[PDB]
């Protein structure tokens, strides 16, 4: 009942990109992270979970049935079919197994709801690809096919019967897919931090700054902090936490925290452009376990440095198991540019959270 669960299959190193052979969304991903879990001695401190197959009926909670249909024929595609096909989509790629991982990438984050919500782990981490959080109801986007943690956040409602879920988003980029997903609907609150730089990184969406809240019965419960700067630094991170959303997810009162666990933010991305130490996510985990009854799920979504996300994974598994916090050498005193990024968002969402006032 206390234990930490860990999913992991040989199913997530079965695709690759086949026109590009230095693709950055690759098998190692997943492979260094179980290699570094297990030297370090974390992998036998958690309980083994099996991962299962996503079910249609579960993909439609999110997706259409025209785009389930359509990544279900990938399978029986030729690679040119593949290719011409993933060329109408925003970074991505197809291979003839991804349908197969990813519809056991999603069943990795079920299993780990199940287990959690009926008290039979305290919490879990799917080491799982492909990633989810940029897929759409109708489209792949973002190295993503289905939208993993939107997936597990309606069916913690529907089987589960929970009533709120807050879902967490870590990565450096924008989970533009939750937050469409989500948009209209207060009972999934969605936090995303990421690089923005004012729309000059990817997705380069407007929809991706502090001024998008939701809408409708949702408005408030969709809350965008946007880094205008590279080189953010743990003490950023953290304090965004202790500012932010920390005092909303306690007002909000989730009943799971579901975490979009990227490690892109981690030093050494070569994309991200952060300054994030590994270890920051040991403090970032902590900072969840209080909400929800800790009842705390994360899923791998993206991070390109094989070392630098095997850290962060571990990191985040050591507060899983209740290991206490390192200290960190960085001061937690964040740079100018964070605070801004952080009033602005507080300035955005305090209509909506009485946490957020004065
Ligand atoms: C051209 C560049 C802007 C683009 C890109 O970086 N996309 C992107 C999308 C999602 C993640 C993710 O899942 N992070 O966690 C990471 C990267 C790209 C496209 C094809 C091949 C390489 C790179
Ligand atoms: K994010
Ligand atoms: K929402
Ligand atoms: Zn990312």
């Amino acid at each position: 009942a206390t234990g930490t669960g860990l999913v992991y299959v040989d199913a997530f190193t079965r695709f690759h990109c086949l026109w590009d052979a230095s693709h950055p969304e690759c098998p190692a991903r997943v492979s260094t992270v179980m290699e570094m879990l297990e030297t370090e001695g974390l992998l036998g401190r958690c309980v083994q979970v099996e991962a299962r197959a996503v079910t249609e009926d579960e993909l439609l909670l999110v997706h259409t049935k025209e785009y389930v249909e359509l990544m279900k024929s990938t399978q029986n595609m030729t690679e040119e079919e593949l290719k011409t096909l993933a060329e109408k989509y925003d970074s991505v790629y197809l291979h003839p197994g991804f349908f197969s991982s990813a519809c056991l990438s999603v069943g990795s984050v079920l299993q780990l709801v199940d287990k959690v919500m009926t008290s039979q782990l305290r919490n879990g981490f799917s080491i799982n690809r492909p990633p989810g959080h940029h897929a759409q109801a109708d489209k792949m986007n973002g190295f993503c096919m289905f939208n993993n943690l939107a997936i597990a956040a309606r069916y913690a409602q529907k089987r589960h019967r929970v009533q709120r879920v807050l879902i967490v988003d870590w990565d450096v980029h924008h989970g533009q897919g939750i937050q469409y997903i989500f948009e209209e609907d207060p009972s999934v609150l969605y936090f995303s931090v990421h690089r923005y730089e004012d729309g000059s990184f990817w997705p380069h969406l407007k929809e991706s700054d502090s001024s998008s809240v939701g809408s409708g019965a949702g408005q408030g419960y969709n809350i965008n902090l946007p880094w205008n700067k590279v080189g953010m630094e743990s003490g950023d991170y953290i304090t965004a936490f202790q500012q932010l959303l920390l005092p909303v997810a306690y007002e909000f009162q989730p009943q799971l925290v579901l975490v979009a666990a990227g490690f892109d933010a981690v030093i050494g991305d070569p994309k991200g452009g952060m300054q994030v130490s590994p270890e920051c996510f040991s403090i970032l985990t902590h900072m969840l376990k209080g909400v929800a009854q800790g009842r705390l799920v994360l899923a791998l979504e993206g991070g390109f440095n094989l070392q630098s996300t095997a850290e962060g994974v571990c990191a985040s598994m050591r507060s899983l198991l209740g290991d206490p916090c390192p200290h960190l050498p960085s001061s937690g005193a964040p740079c100018e540019s964070a605070l801004k990024s952080i009033s602005k968002t507080i300035s955005d969402l305090y209509p909506f959270w009485k946490s957020l006032q004065t």
